[PDB]
């Protein structure tokens, strides 16, 4: 009974594994198959204890492995719970003893460790590249296998308040302004006391460390860091604070907490931990079964392997300074902690807090603060690798020599609706010489990655990947896979960046009017993309609470800490830096003293990421800022790693003391962020490991924005672009105005202005008018920018500093006789400015780029709305206009926020693509079919109350299928979209370096998939056809019987209730308020973005209106969404399953040289213009497909199934959905073995077995062949060889295996199946007979 019928074939979510196909010496198939009526583990709800769900599961599952012929014909079941085998026994050399008819030489006993290990199930399967019969089978425990079944979500903090106290906060959101601390008035940087006004030896802050020269040792006499005129605020006698309690109490409101601890995995190995085991196989041998052995992958092998810094992950190197102004701000403190990332502390939300970081933040004495402690109390969390995120980490085997690798999956296994469970590192089992021995271990991804720099990539430069000697940057992957492209190792799928979203810092009295930004700080508000909030930033983020007040009492403390504007800003001219930077510059290193000059510092968001993000440089470990680390994958990844140092490296990491935090802040004041690696160490031997990186595109920021514009919402089928025409477009002196490109959008203005480039200025320009009355300038006279016509423009009160200044003036010999600030400022400081000239006035740049362009894919993308869509609160078309004569006369018809809506992009561009208001409110057919969702700017005295919302497709950066290989190019299935790399493995010049081939909404069952609740439970893998194009298989069942039952079918409980669904994409957003005031202009100069956004501190009364706040709940909008796409004219029986495989693509598909032969920008533009070709959905013409390689399935490539689909088998001949269907053929049937007494005795069997074959070759001498087997004359002699499989000179037998030929012209030479009743071998013998009489010739 070796086939159990009750098992069919399944698909492991976490790397989309079902079969391994198996060609050469031991073809077939290995397919994992279960009992897939089993219900697994078996709303009021209810916690399940480990130890009894596994053991319940044990009694009530079943789980084998699969064996297939070549042909796709079943063979047996491994069952590891029932099977009885045997270890391999081996010969004198250590090698297994082997014969291809009586198998495997068993040993009589049982593996070590076997009857503990026997009830894990396998979910991969990897063929050892150097023996064919060897495999590595990966197990794991059953109760990861249903984990989704136990509904371990993640939830928010218990607010005292709701909105949608007092403060307008939403989802439990902690935020009051920070106050001046009285009894600290003293703890105020002193500077260097009287003439010029504007700055402040002369005029810098001095910080000083000094320790004791008397009274571990120092103790500290002095720490100007410790310093804190600036504390947090009260709220019923209690100061406001971040606390783990706010999650409630272990045992309403329950903290989300691991299924299993770190340490928990590690005290039962055999029951909680995933394992390799070792199997032998040999179908058409007595012997066809072995197990040599099972190896661990304990979670502490990996933990051991990370960085010393990671058991303190809620401080940082910038020590006491960075944790004070991070928990006065009320966000968390360090670079990875709990709040923002539970799933890899044990205690999860438990420990989620700034409190405990391992080192001193609250003594009584200021010079006792920053000392690292001892004891057993107040010890930090580590970063560590409990039930989840270690699951995540498993799957993926890549076998390189004797290295057998594990990458890990995409998570899927044991993610929740609002957790990240990923991959952190690589684990490795290296075996010995002859398989009689191994080790294990764990390295992180932060090792791995450690070298990486600009030039190892073709794509987008300066993205958050740099890292330091404390690896601060913690990248984790949902992976694709590991795969081989010729001799090349590519590692692909998603990957965490560094944080860039939380790099600018709030003054510490704006919190209450940017809840936005304070809630993704503060570890609620999940979202990874930069949010267009700036007004209220300090103009840089790296200053220590001491210099934020001044003993002076005025607003702020200007030059050095004030409200962020680039229009205020020093130009860095020889006599500006002379006066205000030189009389301190050179004393930094000097008697324990750092300045802060009294240079005036400002810039908008390509700025301040470019200055305090973990911008990638040309040299490694050089991240002097790394943020934090996102909360979800964000970015496209792929790597060409070193495979010989992966099998190489060694087992334990030696970390140094320059990994290490500094004890106390003395130390750490006087730290160098490059440090030599110390003697006897080896993690700087990691470094080499990774080659080149890729993140999709081969292209600069500027030129994938226009990209960007080309590819459709998957939603509906739109574009982000809108179909803008560019440059031949009427937005400038079918369409509308596009969600990324500034080309052909307000004016194209010859610039130079600040410090000839012929540049678009993009949607919220703000040109003056120029004393003409007719020719608008190509600038923003710094008067019309920063007037006080309290006031956006100075809310600081900061004053103007040969043809005299505006007086205040300086130092030096020369005094001045230009002014400080500079005269002509770029018109564009709006989420759409992108100045190549100007860094300081840009807010697109790459660091968000890589994220809109993921986004963009998964349809996710937030968009910013003040109109619900109901009857009253509705966005009708009449409120929104976009031609050139509508928009310079008004601006305000453009309805762009420049306040709250998503960095990088054109806001009401975006809700165009989404609910289209204007398309829709342009035809009788429908009429007014829209769901009337939008934002529009403020009128009379009126205010906006806006949230970003997303539209509610349930694509996840975790939706990552396995990784295939097509010639030198790499795909994976990303969400809705087949993501092809193009140009990575070998790279060529102008190519843009991806193909996308998406699902098709204008088709409804393509639609249904797209806006499936749970879209990527429905994925059945890729793999790549005998033509080279990708198929893709998805499982339609899930989608229909998720169809059948609407849980939010009139619910409004986010609307009441404060609380998120359990949709991946619902996110904690808050509430933006602007009053219609800030819309209003100001000499010549009447635009409505001519100063940044001011908003409005929000208070209980500013709150959302509950048809608002409800499409907070992802699925109201989906609903909005499905009723405008409304048509059910069903013909039946409804498909069951989809097939989906790539288009051909054109030789110069991709290919920019013809147009690259104006700037590149708009080359690029022009040509994505010219491949472009009323309705809720786009039709899908074709247009968009062949030329850029960018499109929708046409409805051909879409294969409709009857049937629906858990798993499939592939053989290299065969493809079996579930394993059924059409058997292949291996010959002809007539080709086969003769029996040995219709052999020709005398002309075969009287030689000695040795004169028979070509040792060399290992094949039967053609003068042989027609003695053995029986061939009809209509086939060719040519086409059939013999493989001597044995031979034995004391016995005289010939094992021979019958081979067939299929297309190189004489695969390639296959095994013969029909050969004989057993299949394509048999034994012959006795040779080296004397001779008989004659063969009978009958016939």
């Amino acid at each position: 009974n070796a086939i159990n019928p009750r098992l069919t074939p399944w698909t492991y979510r976490n790397t989309s594994f079902s079969s391994l196909p198996l060609t050469g010496e031991n073809p077939g198939a290995w397919a994992l198959v279960r009992d897939n009526s089993a219900k697994g583990i078996t709303s009021q709800q209810t916690t399940y204890d480990p130890t009894r769900t596994e053991a319940a599961l044990t009694a009530s599952t079943t789980f084998a492995l699969r064996r297939y012929d070549l042909a796709g014909r079943a063979l047996y079941d491994l069952d590891f719970s029932k099977l009885n085998p045997q270890t391999p026994t081996r010969d004198q050399t250590g090698q297994i003893t082997f014969n291809p008819f009586g198998g495997f030489g068993l040993s009589g006993a049982a593996p070590q460790q076997w009857n503990e290990v026997k009830n894990k199930v396998p979910v991969e399967v990897a063929q050892d590249p150097s023996n064919p019969y060897r495999f590595a089978v990966l197990l794991v425990p059953r109760s990861v296998v249903y984990y989704e079944q136990l509904q371990r979500g993640l939830g928010l903090p218990q607010q005292r308040t709701e909105s949608g106290s007092t403060t307008g906060a939403m989802f439990g959101l902690k935020v009051k302004n920070a106050e001046a601390d009285t009894a600290k008035s003293n703890e105020k940087l002193q500077g260097a006391s009287g003439q010029s006004t504007q700055r402040g030896k002369v005029k810098a802050l001095k910080i000083e460390v000094k320790k004791k020269s008397d009274s571990g040792q120092l103790q500290l006499e002095k720490n100007d860091l410790a310093n804190a005129p600036i504390k947090r605020s009260e709220e019923s006698g209690q100061s406001v604070q971040l606390k783990a309690d706010d999650f409630g109490t272990a045992l309403s409101p329950t903290p989300w907490r691991p299924w299993l601890a770190t340490e928990q995995i590690h005290k039962d190995l055999p029951k909680w931990s995933a394992s390799i085991l070792i199997l032998y196989d040999a179908p058409y041998a007595r012997n066809r079964t072995a197990i040599d052995r099972v190896d661990h992958l304990d979670p502490k092998a990996m933990t051991a392997n990370y960085p010393p810094s990671w058991r303190t992950p809620k401080w940082n190197h910038h020590g006491l300074w960075d944790w004070k102004a991070r928990d006065v701000l009320l966000q968390t403190t360090g670079f990875f902690n709990p709040r923002r990332h539970p799933e890899w502390f044990d205690g999860g939300q438990t420990v989620a807090d700034n409190e405990k970081t391992g080192f001193d933040v609250d003594n009584s004495e200021n010079t006792k603060q920053g000392f690292q402690k001892e004891a057993d109390s107040d010890k930090s969390a580590p970063i560590a690798l409990p039930f989840e995120a270690y699951f995540a980490n498993i799957g993926n085997l890549t076998w390189f020599g004797q290295a057998l690798l594990v990458f890990g999956g995409n998570g899927h296994v044991t993610k929740s609706a609002h957790t990240a469970p990923l991959s952190i590192g690589v684990f490795r089992v290296r075996y010995n010489a002859t398989g009689t021995s191994a080790t294990v271990t764990g390295w992180p991804y932060a090792l791995l990655f450690s070298g990486m720099v600009n030039k190892q990539t073709d794509g987008l430069k300066d993205l958050p990947f740099n890292n330091n000697r404390w690896f601060e940057y913690v990248p984790r992957m949902a992976v694709a896979g590991a795969k081989f492209v010729g001799r090349e190792l590519v590692l692909a799928g998603t990957i965490t960046m560094g944080d860039t979203a939380t790099v600018p810092r709030l003054l510490y009295d704006e919190l209450e009017s940017n809840l936005n930004l304070v809630a993704q700080g503060q570890g609620l508000l999940r979202e990874d993309l930069q949010l267009f909030t700036p007004y209220g930033w300090a103009n840089r983020p790296d200053l220590p609470i001491g210099a934020w007040s001044s003993s002076s009492s005025s607003s702020h403390n200007a030059p050095y800490y004030f409200h962020n504007n680039p229009d205020w800003q020093d130009r860095p001219i020889q006599n500006v830096v002379d006066a205000f930077i030189k009389p301190w510059e050179d004393k930094n290193g000097k008697d324990d003293a750092k300045y802060i000059y009294p240079y005036r510092y400002s810039g908008m968001w390509a700025w301040q990421v470019y200055n305090w993000s973990n911008k990638l440089t040309d040299q490694p470990l050089s991240a002097d800022f790394v943020n934090e680390n996102a909360y979800q994958p964000n970015s496209l990844f792929a790597a060409i790693l070193n495979p010989e140092l992966l099998a190489a490296l060694p087992d334990k990491v030696k970390y140094g003391k320059e990994n290490e935090f500094a004890a106390n802040e003395y130390e750490r004041f006087n730290q160098k962020l490059t440090v030599a690696p110390t003697q006897g160490t080896n993690w700087s031997h990691f470094s080499p490991t990774l080659s080149r990186f890729s993140t999709g595109f081969n292209l600069v920021g500027s030129v994938l924005d226009q990209v960007l514009d080309y590819v459709p919402w998957i939603g509906n089928g739109y574009r982000y672009g809108n179909n803008h025409r560019g440059v031949d477009d009427i937005t400038a002196p079918r369409s509308f105005l596009p969600t990324f490109s500034n080309i052909g959008v307000g004016l194209k203005a010859n610039v130079q202005a600040t410090l000839n480039l012929q540049l678009w200025t993009g949607a919220g320009w703000r040109n003056d008018k120029a004393s003409s009355g007719q020719s608008d300038e190509n600038h923003t006279k710094f008067t019309s920018a920063t007037g006080m016509d309290t006031s956006a423009g100075n809310p600081d009160s900061l004053k103007q500093d040969s043809g005299d200044s505006l007086t205040t003036q300086d130092g030096n010999a020369i005094d001045q006789q230009e002014a400080t600030n500079y005269t002509n400022l770029p018109p564009n400081l709006t989420p759409t400015a992108d100045w190549p000239n100007a860094l300081s006035f840009t807010n697109k740049n790459n660091a968000q780029r890589a994220q809109l362009f993921l986004r963009g894919l998964l349809g996710s993308i937030p968009v910013l709305v003040n109109r619900s869509g109901s009857d009253s609160n509705k966005f009708q078309a009449t409120d929104q206009k976009w031609s050139y004569t509508d928009l310079h006369s008004d601006q305000t018809k453009l309805n762009l926020p420049a306040y709250g809506e998503v960095n990088g992009l054109l806001n009401p561009a975006l809700v165009e693509t989404y609910f289209g208001n204007t398309r829709a409110g342009g035809s009788g057919s429908n009429t007014t079919s829209s769901p009337g969702i939008g934002f529009k700017i403020p009128e009379q005295n009126n205010d906006s109350k806006a949230t970003l919302i997303t539209p509610g497709l349930a694509w996840t950066p975790q939706d990552v299928g396995n990784l295939v290989v097509s010639g030198t190019t790499v795909s994976f299935q990303l969400g809705g979209w087949l993501v092809t790399f193009t140009d990575f493995v070998k790279p060529r010049a102008g190519y843009l370096g991806l193909q996308l081939t998406g699902l098709d909404a204008s088709d409804a069952t393509q639609r249904a998939l797209i806006w499936a609740p749970r879209p990527w439970a429905a994925f059945r893998g890729s793999w790549v056809n005998r033509l080279g194009r990708v198929e893709s298989v998805w499982d339609l069942k899930g989608v229909w019987a998720d169809q059948a039952q609407s849980d939010s079918q009139g619910s409004t409980t986010t609307a009441t209730r404060n609380a998120l669904p359990e949709h991946p994409n619902a996110l904690a957003f808050q509430v933006s308020v602007v009053e219609a005031s800030a819309y209003k202009p100001n000499s010549t100069n009447s635009s409505p973005y001519l100063h940044l956004v001011k908003p409005k501190k929000v208070t209980q009364s500013d709150k959302l209106d509950d048809d608002l706040k409800n499409l907070l709940d992802p699925n109201q909008v989906r609903t909005k969404l499905r009723q405008s796409f409304g048509t059910d004219h069903s013909t039946q029986p409804q498909p069951q399953s989809l097939k989906t495989t790539t288009p051909v693509f054109g030789t110069s598909s991709g290919n920019l040289s013809s147009v690259l032969s104006l700037s590149p920008v708009e080359k690029v533009s022009g040509w994505l213009v010219g491949q472009l070709p009323t309705n809720n959905l786009a039709p899908n013409t074709n247009t968009g497909n062949d030329v850029v390689g960018v499109g929708r399935l046409s409805e051909s490539n879409a294969a409709k199934m009857n049937d629906d689909v858990d798993g499939i088998v592939r053989t290299p001949l065969a493809e079996l959905l579930d394993g059924e269907g059409q058997t292949a053929d291996t010959g002809p049937q007539s080709v086969k073995f003769k029996s040995p007494d219709q052999i020709d005795f005398n002309r075969l069997f009287t030689h000695p077995v040795t004169d028979l074959f070509d040792p060399v070759t290992m094949l039967v001498y053609d003068q042989y062949i027609p003695l053995f087997i029986d061939i009809p004359a209509s086939v060719n002699p040519k086409m059939v060889r013999l493989k001597v499989l044995s031979f034995d000179t004391n016995e005289q037998s010939l094992g021979l295996r019958l081979e067939f030929f299929k297309p190189d012209q004489d695969g390639d030479f296959l095994p013969l199946l029909t050969a004989s009743s057993q299949g394509p071998q048999t034994l012959f013998s006795p040779f080296n007979q004397w001779p008989d009489k004659h063969h009978h010739h009958h016939h």
